């Protein structure tokens, strides 16, 4: 086989068209899985398919009818082949087993085709701010680590028809949607200029979820507080012990959210909503401390419902629901 | 040794029979462990034995005797093998302590086994939305990276007694069941078609665990709350502390199911379950504030049992028994 | 050195004796540490040297004197050695540090000692059903890949005075005992039959610890709700917040011990005992409910203690004691 | 290409210009991602290209025109390179996918350009006494393993501006800031006198959110044990209520506090504001058991608010401001 | 360079003065981190630099001048050089980024220096009975893997001038002090004796912290427990709250300390305080049942402060001091 093609009598130090104008390479996409994701550490891994597509006068070879030849890693060692690697990736593999998941194939006329399958973990820079209604978009980067634009020339096969994604991807935790191509051209000041290719795609999360576990407690436990205000003020005994363990029970709570939680130590959206809701529970507390201080007052001067229940009982609801009406306005 | 069969003299680079007919390869497998499974990566891992069965006439050798010769992995280096690898895997090895645990038993007529020892991590998808009443599936899955089905043709050696598997294998967190073998033709455009070859199983939880230490609890806590009916209305401060406390120690059983749960962000049959009880609990609590409340009222206008706590009596374990016959309907 | 050994002379491709009967291999052990176990994955990890002898003829060497020749894991790829493998292992590995901690030692006569040192990490199949009263039994099993025993005899060169072990060897979390071997023929369809050797040791807890931090405190709290019955009915607001009270120390308890244990989803013997004894508290409650609605009716119809009082002084601390001394019969 | 330069005819185990003057030898950096950071184990991660600069008349290449030679990992090992290292590294690598992240360029004047990929973790020693008020720097070093100041000098290559940053650098859990350069003369009595050179970053964090999380709830609970000096003295069974569930809410925030923070086991600023907040709730329990015990002592011996009451509704106030402002003089 | 050298000519398989006494071989050690420590699986993790020094005819070569020559890992493969591992270690690695961190010096006189920077782990057998007042000594152990002292003599070059360790050396979670060398010879039945090579040092912990986060709120609990006795005997419905709330606190106190504690499976020091401080507040809950229940017996056979109240206000605080002065006395 390899005595067909000149291996001896060339030098595969050196790209197609050397001194000339730049070879141009044609790539396609195939996203096998989606097999992990990092909120604090902001990055995911991805496994797929990795193809390449040129033309080499120095690998065209004589026959009489038009059967291609296959070869494994094996011939990539003495032959030219391109150079792409992954941008801003923190870490990646080729597979081996049960022998390299490599191969070549190489057609009588001297065109090439280089195949590969690949695991790769890329960062993706994320913002929570609005969590739990936050939207990610995220993206994997390839480029070539060694030729500039006036040696070689990166393009996608077949424009957006390049990419193709397996039927059954997903994640546990995540909704995955828009996957497309685009391409830009990067600067170094060291080298030149170089053309990079782009897959970019969106994430989202289960909102119903969220608002089950975290939003519907804290809701139920304010209206609680409000059972105070028509219960009657002489029934000490009665008043005082519901208001402390109304805030003993939203403090468990709140404790509970916040050992679930990724470790994210700046201010979310999710945080505001809990920690107005204690100081409406608080300041229910402090009501009936005054009724019961005037209410004494008087009894020793002086040897129905009190104004402080009646306009409670009204101003405590009209203000929660303001509340609920401007945050809602604000993350929508 | 190796000057018999004659590794100087013959092409390796290209498969039996090249320019006519497929070589047939046939399989058996051996699994030997199930090492672990994550739920919210969705993958397991597995240990077996792999083995291939193939004729090369290159290979035949001249003997007096039916003695076969047997290698290790320093010949494969020089022979032409098979080329399989495990589809949908995230990562595998090879072992090699003390040395390779790789085989190759060569017969006088050129007949070959090849053999190794191999570890794999395979995807399977999960859905849980019926958790932890689910039941899920997952399967392995093998073919050659670089032939299609008109240069090698791949099967299983014996059908389904191909599959051995080990009489103590086992999982701490699921039950395992229904191991068997199967088969599959695929396609991809820039290649053709390929036979895949597929072992399949399936996994089911231990469900009165969960019983126990989920559903029953929350079952209990409804309980206690509908001896509030039985208390004498004008006992205020008996009758309020009751229904609070109730609530705490409802609050901190959810929190605890949900801290000790799989990291899986959507609703699940449990969780349904568990926010239904939390609901009838904070129904008892409003049921007396208006009872205390009516009572109030007219002991101001004219100044036995309440109607109220009556109907309570009744409704509230009536209405909990149907939610429970309606549920269980649906989860079965 | 290496000219004295004839190795350019030689096929060590193949076995000593090859044709005629089988070569004896005898082996020695010594264990230098476990290093690590895990009972939701069931596996442990284990450093050793292993030690072989045998005889071959083509390595005696001239001497006029009985001085042995010293070499490493150069000459080990040059000459023959024995090809075991460890049995039913996930993950192993030999050290390399500052160099491969391998030895090879030969004797004039052609007598060799080949010594190295390695790490490997083994399954051991764990039932916990009577838990934390349980006891594990664990092994370690060596092999040869490619040989059945009509090539090599594998042996234990000393009887069991071939294992030794380190005076300091011990776990955080266990106490080990009962060191000792064992041998065993073992069948493959496809090869025939092959010796394989044994080490087998056992493990057992610290019961004073668990008994202390599990079994103590939920009795104690069964003691506290049995003061209730002593206790004047007539105090409502005294003995309606005993009640719940205790049933939500109890509650916190086992959600602390639950959230602390080994992730195991089946039913263990110390989950039996605390939810006994929460339903013993539970009908604590249920028992007051009775006497203060009789004595509110009787008080209706007709407008000391009361029997029920009476009776449950006596009647539940013998049931908790008839309890006890059927668990502790069958868990022993 | 090889045959150009003269690979075969020069010793390249040895530095330019050996037996003379030293070799200069100057540095660029670009960081391109900081990827985690480990506040337990004190370190953090980094990935950065690393360039070098020289020349070599051994490298020198006829030429009619300005075109330079670009090579791969290929040629590293035939010529002679410098020799850099990271210094108090934990561990690092080469990216190699691909192939290797590894280019030389080289002219025809026998300059040449060497670059590489590269990721490192690097140990940074903290402080946490001021917490959650502390800052912290770090730097990560570079200098030559073999060659002291008498054979090669180092330095960068354009001052200040050798250093890049990549302008999407960010972490989950801090602000960071202020990335420069220095350099500094190092001495070894085993060898001499080396340059090393250094790059230096500030790290700080989110102080609102450690305030609302932390502060805020303790300062809130201190309040609310307050308003018992407010109620009638007489209504012992709501004073003594209150404060025993103020006692066990703050208990159980400064037990969630604990189990979310890193587990770095010395006192830090944020330990001493939650204990003196403890003490004072403390405090408020003792204070009422006086009251009602000297009032008992009266209505015994002869058998409006009391004088303790009036007084401790004025100092406890002014004594927790006290505190503060002493505080947040020392911390700031 | 390596022409000088006569490598070539030389068997480098073999030792320094073959046939004859033993080849002295000193070392210098120099620490440059300590990296992690692990309390569960008994083991740390250092890198540090290892210098080797020794002489050899075979390596003297001429020259006019007193210069000598460097070298990197490329020669080590080509000459004889020492075999040190870590005994008892669990792994260990050679850094190797830009390049392999190793260095060979050379003299004129044949004299060889041999340096190299490497990672360890290794194994330190620890006691926490005495936690959180445990000291643990740990050392770190180097030997030949293959030469007894008949061939080689190994031995500290300058005495304890030989260790140096890194002027910002510290850890998270201990105070480290008294690093030492010493040596001691060691014995193997299957090949003789050797000698060995110690670093030693010692590790203790912050007591303040553990107090005040430990001991301290279980003291104040217990102190509370005693307000009880002081509180007027009429006032069921305050009495009888206040001591099981004091359980439950005591008993989330203890449940957040199991919680944050490292796994370890036997009693240690600071259980036995916080079950001593349990049992003393469940004995005051006892207490109050016996007063309530005598005076009801004594209020229905008829038709100032009780006895108990008056002894209890004396035993109670004087039994727990007794026990802290024994506790501390053992402790010390
Ligand atoms: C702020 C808390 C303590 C500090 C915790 C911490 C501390 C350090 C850090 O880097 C991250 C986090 C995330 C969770 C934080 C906790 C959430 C609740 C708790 O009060
Ligand atoms: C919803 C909770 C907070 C957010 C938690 C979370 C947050 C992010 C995520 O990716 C997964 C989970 C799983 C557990 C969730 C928690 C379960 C209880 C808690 O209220
Ligand atoms: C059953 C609980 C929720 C589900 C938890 C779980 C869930 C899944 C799993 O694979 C293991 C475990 C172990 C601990 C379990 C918990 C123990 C307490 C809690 O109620
Ligand atoms: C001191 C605590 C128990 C011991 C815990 C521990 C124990 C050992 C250790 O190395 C670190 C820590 C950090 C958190 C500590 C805990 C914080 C709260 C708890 O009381
Ligand atoms: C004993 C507890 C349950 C069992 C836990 C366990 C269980 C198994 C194990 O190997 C270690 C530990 C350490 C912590 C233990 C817990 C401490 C508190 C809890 O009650
Ligand atoms: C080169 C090209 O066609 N790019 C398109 C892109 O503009 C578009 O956004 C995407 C789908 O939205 O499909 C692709
Ligand atoms: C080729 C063949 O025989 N396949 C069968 C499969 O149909 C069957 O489902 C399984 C056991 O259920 O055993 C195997
Ligand atoms: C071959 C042989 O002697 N085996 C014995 C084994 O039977 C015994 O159980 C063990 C110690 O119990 O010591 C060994
Ligand atoms: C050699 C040199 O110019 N060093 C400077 C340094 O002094 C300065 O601190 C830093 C920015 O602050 O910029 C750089
Ligand atoms: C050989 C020698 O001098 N050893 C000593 C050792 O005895 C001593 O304990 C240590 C410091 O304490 O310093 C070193
Ligand atoms: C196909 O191969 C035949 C030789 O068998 C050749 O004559 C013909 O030109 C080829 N056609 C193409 C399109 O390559
Ligand atoms: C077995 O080997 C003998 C030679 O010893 C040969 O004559 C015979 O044909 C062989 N039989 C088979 C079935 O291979
Ligand atoms: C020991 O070596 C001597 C040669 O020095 C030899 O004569 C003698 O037979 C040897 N003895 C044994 C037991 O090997
Ligand atoms: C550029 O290259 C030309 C040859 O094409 C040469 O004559 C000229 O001197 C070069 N200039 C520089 C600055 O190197
Ligand atoms: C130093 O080198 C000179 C040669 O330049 C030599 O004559 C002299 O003896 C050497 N001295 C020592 C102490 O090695
Ligand atoms: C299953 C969806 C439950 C959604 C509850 C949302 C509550 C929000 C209260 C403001
Ligand atoms: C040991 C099995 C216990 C099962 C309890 C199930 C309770 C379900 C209540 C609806
Ligand atoms: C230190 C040993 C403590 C043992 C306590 C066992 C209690 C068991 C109650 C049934
Ligand atoms: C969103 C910022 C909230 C800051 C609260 C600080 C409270 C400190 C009390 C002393
Ligand atoms: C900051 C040091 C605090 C020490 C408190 C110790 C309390 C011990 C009580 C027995
Ligand atoms: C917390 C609200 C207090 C309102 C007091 C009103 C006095 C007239
Ligand atoms: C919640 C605020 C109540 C204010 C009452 C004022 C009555 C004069
Ligand atoms: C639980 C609903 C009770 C409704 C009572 C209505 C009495 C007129
Ligand atoms: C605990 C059961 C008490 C049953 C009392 C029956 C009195 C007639
Ligand atoms: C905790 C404060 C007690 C003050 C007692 C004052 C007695 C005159
Ligand atoms: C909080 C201290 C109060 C002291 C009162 C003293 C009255 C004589
Ligand atoms: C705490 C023990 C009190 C014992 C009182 C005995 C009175 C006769
Ligand atoms: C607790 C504050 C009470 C104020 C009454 C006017
Ligand atoms: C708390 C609401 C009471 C309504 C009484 C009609
Ligand atoms: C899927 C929700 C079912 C609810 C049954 C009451
Ligand atoms: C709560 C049930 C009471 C039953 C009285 C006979
Ligand atoms: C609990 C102590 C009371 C002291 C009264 C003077
Ligand atoms: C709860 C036990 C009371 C005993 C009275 C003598
Ligand atoms: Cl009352």
């Amino acid at each position: 086989s390899e005595q067909l093609l000149r291996i001896d009598d060339h030098d595969f130090s050196m790209r197609p068209g050397f001194g000339g104008p730049a070879i141009p390479v044609g790539v396609d996409v195939q996203v096998e899985s989606l097999d992990s994701i990092s909120e604090v550490d902001m990055d995911f891994t991805m496994t797929l398919y990795l193809r390449h597509y040129w033309k080499d006068e120095r690998l065209s070879f004589p026959s009489t009818n038009n059967l291609s030849m296959t070869f494994d890693g094996r011939l990539v060692k003495k032959i030219w082949v391109p150079d792409m690697f992954f941008v801003h990736s923190k870490r990646s593999f080729i597979h081996d087993t049960t022998t390299d998941n490599v191969m070549l194939r190489v057609q009588p006329d001297g065109k090439v085709l280089y195949s590969l399958r690949v695991t790769v973990t890329a960062m993706c820079n994320m913002d929570f701010s609005r969590f739990p209604l936050d939207t990610q978009t995220c993206s994997l980067e390839i480029e070539s680590y060694a030729y500039t634009e006036d040696d070689l020339m990166l393009y996608w096969k077949k424009g957006n028809d390049s990419l193709k994604t397996d039927e059954r991807i997903s994640l546990s935790q995540f909704l995955i949607q828009e996957f497309h191509t685009t391409t830009k051209l990067a600067f170094y000041s060291s080298t030149g200029w170089y053309n990079r290719l782009y897959i970019n795609f969106t994430l989202r999360r289960h909102i119903f979820f969220f608002l089950l576990q975290t939003y519907f407690p804290a809701t139920l436990m304010v209206m609680l507080s409000w059972v105070s205000f028509w219960i009657d003020r002489r029934a000490v005994p009665a008043r005082v012990p519901l208001g402390i363990t109304t805030v003993l029970t939203m403090s468990t709570i709140i404790t509970g959210v916040n050992a679930s939680m990724p470790r994210v130590s700046y201010i979310k959206a999710v945080d505001i909503y809990l920690w107005v809701s204690f100081v409406f529970v608080f300041l229910s507390v402090l009501e009936y401390a005054a009724v019961n201080y005037l209410t004494t007052v008087q009894e020793r001067k002086e040897q129905d419902t009190h104004a402080i229940d009646k306009y409670s009982r009204i101003i405590f609801p009209a203000a929660y629901i303001l509340f609920n009406l401007i945050y809602w306005s604000i993350f929508s």
